[PDB]
């Protein structure tokens, strides 16, 4: 099947734009990368990063995780982020979202050899 660490990056990376550009960034993304297949996911980030630089984020501040897991860290800078949340009138199969820019700090789960990012925790 899928690895974790390729679901993160079907998820959560989009190193081909810098930023979302439109109020219809989410509506797309959510889409194209396959996550209101069977359902309306309510929330996602996207990352507007090279996959380096947040792979390397597990080399940097360990932190717990929301639920209390221990093999979350949390990246020294700020990084360009989209959010994703449905709105009022998603309704599946027409699923859609309101679309957030931002620089946050981002935290993730890492697992694995090679140690990468696995599980999107929370933006700060």
């Amino acid at each position: 099947k899928e690895t974790a660490a390729a679901k993160f990056e079907r998820q959560h990376m989009d190193s081909s734009t810098s930023a979302a550009s439109s109020s219809n960034y989410c509506n797309q993304m959510m889409k194209s990368r396959n996550l209101t297949k069977d359902r309306c996911k309510p929330v996602n980030t996207f990352v507007h990063e090279s996959l380096a630089d947040v792979q390397a984020v597990c080399s940097q501040k360990n932190v717990a995780c929301k639920n209390g897991q221990t093999n979350c860290y949390q990246s020294y800078s700020t990084m360009s982020i989209t959010d994703c949340r449905e709105t009022g009138s998603s309704k599946y199969p027409n699923c859609a979202y309101k679309t957030t820019q931002a620089n946050k700090h981002i935290i993730v789960a890492c697992e694995g050899n090679p140690y990468v990012p696995v599980h999107f925790d929370a933006s700060v």
